[PDB]
């Protein structure tokens, strides 16, 4: 638990720091993120991870100068579909249902698009970058077909994180990733 708690924290805070190496940063949390230790392990430890280990990834990216690499939005993805995976076999009970989520706080405010709008905006991130990769490679070389078979795969995940909105999904949800799915 507090193991947990306090490195995950630590590492945010370490992140809002100029210097960091981000290399390690990932590292760390994907470390961090296995919790083969028991107090780790733990359903709202891997959530709470990958939330702020996504964003983590495309972070490091844009300070460096802009490139375009095959692996680097390979295993993004691999994230997010983990994540995914992890919140689809929850069946919407991570929440505590409706009448409680959780045992009442005072100070504790909760919005469903606010922790778990977020998500939608990691998949639209995975597209923007996807794009400009498209237009980063040579027009004609074979790279770029590659690319172009990698946009079928990002066409998933819209629909995927669509259907997971609506099974717990909240209204306005629908209106950018169909935006998205309709580009």
């Amino acid at each position: 638990h507090a193991v947990v708690i306090k490195k995950l924290n630590e590492i945010l805070q370490a992140r809002g720091k100029k210097g960091t190496d981000r290399a390690a940063q990932i590292e760390l949390l994907q470390l961090l993120v296995q919790i083969a230790a028991e107090n780790n392990l733990g359903e709202g430890v891997i959530v709470k991870i990958k939330f702020n280990i996504i964003a983590s990834l495309y972070d490091y990216n844009p300070n460096l100068a802009t490139y375009m690499k095959p692996e680097m939005w390979g295993k993004c993805l691999d994230c997010i579909n983990e994540l995914m995976d992890i919140l689809f076999a929850n069946p919407n009970i991570f929440v505590g249902e409706n009448i409680l989520e959780e045992s009442e706080n005072l100070h504790n405010a909760d919005q469903p698009l606010r922790v778990r709008g977020c998500i939608l905006t990691l998949v639209e991130r995975m597209d923007e970058e996807f794009t400009k990769i498209m237009q980063n490679t040579d027009p004609h070389s074979q790279e770029y077909v590659e690319h172009l078979k990698d946009e079928a795969q990002v066409c998933a995940i819209i629909e995927r994180v669509q259907r997971y909105l609506e099974e717990k999904g909240t209204t306005e949800e629908v209106c950018r990733i169909y935006l998205l799915r309709i580009l």
